[PDB]
């Protein structure tokens, strides 16, 4: 088996181009999610899937927003940025529901020795999707679900393996879902299909996966901005919502790669994969509220943005074994290579709707104007490109008890736009990692790395001293320390890091010829301990979650005048514990469940001079299974953020957004 105790959880995961490692082997923090825990959830995307128990994951919580919004070790990570089976580019771009994945990987902290550049160039941490395939077992389920105030939706997975060795497989998921949420005046609308197709040869094997998605809000949240003169004002309802109910966004997301490897003997083995997706974004509505009193005023801009981007990825390379005296080598080497073009349309000022929608944001009966019609003219065709070529080995001395992994990776960007008239030119960099495990006994690892993340070079405008210069890419820097503990059913992380990230700037006080210079001088550090843990600590109980503490440091701005001072959005404190009991109840198994995500305070600016307080969620949950005429059936309910607590937190471009208001669950599962 690959799962632990439990099933929620599995003992190993994706390492980047080092492959499957096991928990007690991988000298990183890392957790794999399994389907069974994202159906006992009833996740509707990745966020609920890994950010309900982990304490180094935090996300503003808001429902129905343009995109999913989460930070990892206290850094944002991008949703540009996930893989799929190792491969990135191919994801839905903004927002992934979560029916078509076997597991849900995360690697905390940044991880180019890995992985490379992902295209987007967040560091916080690596979500990779595991896709689906046949078991040997033919196998067809239906779900139908229900989420307040009004969405309704159904979701089949049928898999069955094919050939006299059952070397094909095949398996397929739909899902739709529809109506209104619980916020306000919002509704979502989701629809996947999905393909998983296998080929189990003697030497060889092929893996392709395809999907088509897409994702649709009416009543989207943007947020709100808020201003030292005037203040945070207390948050209304938790239902309310702060942008306008014509609003809407819209992504479509489709998808394919292949995967294949070839076994020269069982000390070498070569393997390539490729890809490619689409992405339509559409969206029509607030660009930003601002909050203009305390009275509550609230003053709308209107904005339309749609884009399309075709991308393109692959990654191809080597692994091998092979011993020297007492010391085992395990090695990889590899190319990746990522391309999109893109194009953008967009009004910054719509015509006949510049002047801003002025509202309040405690009124029952706001009025929204009428909706303007969708016509966003072009604006700027892009592009990126990037590629590396990556070389590791991990050492093993002394029967396995020691590991020791080094290696380098070369990385390329380019970024070119049809309105920048500033020079293009590709940048390089080199990065790399090491990172030491020794098991102290076959149940506890302790563990260290040194490992780097990577981010697209800013180029410096045209009024600076060093005008058109394009910075080469920047280098986020981990330091990693911890101790792994699995007693058998239950398992502990203990681990403490350091990660600085450099920032870029026009700085007014270097002048060089007389005029401000660009500069790479500015840094935020993240130091943080974290403990977490899973698995089932007594028998019939299951228990995962942890506490954080987290220090994110401004140690170097412009100016130097906010040296010193705590970054915007995370807090500093996290406590988070989902709990599970089972029961035997006539002829079934009653589980009840509850979750309680605990957090201190953010900053809203990085003056620190506005700040929301800390809050507290419970989430509480019951599931039967049981069979009925000897089919499995499951039912499902829950409730989430169950005391309605209204709370503002920070989402991306704008400064505040409520959090999720109580929403149920409901579901119903069967298998043919």
């Amino acid at each position: 088996d690959d799962t632990y105790a439990g099933g929620q959880v599995a003992t190993s995961s994706n390492v980047g181009f080092l492959g499957s490692k096991k928990f007690l082997d991988t000298p990183f923090n890392t957790i794999s999610y399994t389907d069974k825990y994202i159906e006992d959830k009833q996740a509707k995307d990745i966020t609920e899937v890994i950010a309900a128990t982990d304490p180094s994951i935090y996300t503003n919580g808001a429902s129905g927003g343009w995109s999913e919004n989460y930070y990892i070790r206290g850094y944002a990570s991008s949703t540009n940025d996930m893989s799929m089976n190792g491969l990135f580019g191919i994801t839905p771009f903004y927002r992934t529901s979560p029916e078509m994945f076997g597991r849900v990987e995360v690697l905390k902290g940044p991880s180019a020795l890995l992985n490379g550049m992902p295209p987007a160039g967040s560091v916080g941490g690596t979500v990779n999707l595991v896709t689906k395939y046949a078991a040997d077992e033919p196998f067809a389920r239906l779900t139908t679900t229900y989420m307040s105030d009004a969405q309704f939706g159904g979701h089949v997975d049928v898999g069955r393996r094919f050939g006299e060795n059952k070397e094909f497989g095949v398996r397929i998921n739909g899902m739709y879902r529809d109506g209104d949420a619980a916020v306000n005046d919002q509704s979502k609308e989701s629809r996947l299909f999905s393909l998983g197709l296998d080929w189990q040869g003697e030497n060889a094997r092929v893996f392709v996966d395809a999907y088509d998605a897409l994702d649709h809000v009416d009543g989207v949240t943007r947020g709100v901005n808020v201003s030292t003169a005037v203040g945070i004002p207390k948050p209304p309802k938790a239902d309310t919502l702060l942008s306008p109910d014509w609003g809407s966004v819209e992504t479509k997301d489709k998808g394919a790669m292949i995967r294949g490897e070839y076994d020269f003997s069982d000390q070498l083995m070569a393997y390539a994969a490729y890809g490619q997706s689409t992405t339509e974004y559409k969206y029509n509505g607030a660009s930003a509220g601002t909050i203009t009193s305390s009275t509550g005023t609230l003053s709308s801009t209107l904005g339309q943005l749609a884009f399309d981007v075709d991308k393109k990825s692959a990654d191809a390379g080597f692994k091998g074994k092979f011993e020297t005296g007492s010391v085992k080598h395990q090695w990889v080497a590899n190319a990746t290579y990522y391309n999109h073009t893109q194009d953008d349309y967009s009004y910054r000022i719509i015509p006949g709707f510049s002047d801003p929608v002025i509202t309040n944001i405690y009124d029952p009966n706001p009025n929204w104007g009428p909706k303007p019609e969708f016509t966003p003219p072009f604006l700027f065709h892009s592009t990126l490109s990037t590629s590396s070529f990556g070389l590791a080995d991990t050492l093993s001395f002394a029967q396995d008890k020691v590991q020791l992994t080094l290696g380098l990776r070369h990385q390329t960007v380019k970024a070119t736009s049809s309105v920048n008239t500033l020079p293009e030119n590709a940048k390089s960099a080199t990065t790399p990692g090491v990172a030491l495990l020794i098991k102290a006994t076959d149940k506890i690892s302790v563990y260290a790395n040194y490992i780097e993340g990577l981010t697209k070079g800013d180029q410096a405008p045209a009024t600076a001293s060093n005008p058109g210069e394009i910075f080469p890419p920047q280098k986020t820097k981990q330091q990693e320390l911890g101790l792994k503990v699995d007693l058998g059913t239950f398992a502990h992380t203990l681990s403490a890091f350091e990660i600085t990230k450099p920032s870029s700037y026009l700085d007014p006080s270097k002048l060089v010829n007389n005029l401000p210079t660009f500069v790479s001088d500015g840094e935020q550090r993240n130091r943080g301990i974290e403990w977490s843990f899973f698995g089932s600590p007594i028998e019939h109980v299951r228990l995962m979650g942890g506490f954080t503490y987290l220090d994110p440091e401004l140690t170097k701005t412009k100016s130097g005048g906010n040296d010193g001072h705590t970054a915007v959005a995370v807090p500093k404190n996290q406590a988070k514990l989902g709990a599970e009991w089972d029961t035997q109840v006539a002829q079934g198994t009653l589980t009840l469940s509850g979750n309680i995500n605990a957090v201190s305070k953010q900053y809203i600016n990085a003056e620190n001079t506005l700040s929301v307080p800390g809050r507290t969620l419970l989430d509480v949950g019951a599931r039967y299974s049981t069979k009925v005429e000897d089919h499995p059936v499951t039912f499902r309910a829950n409730i989430y953020n169950l005391t309605n607590k209204a709370y503002w937190a920070q989402p991306q471009l704008t400064n505040l957004a409520l959090g999720a208001p109580r929403t149920y669950m409901l579901s119903v599962s069967y298998d043919f």
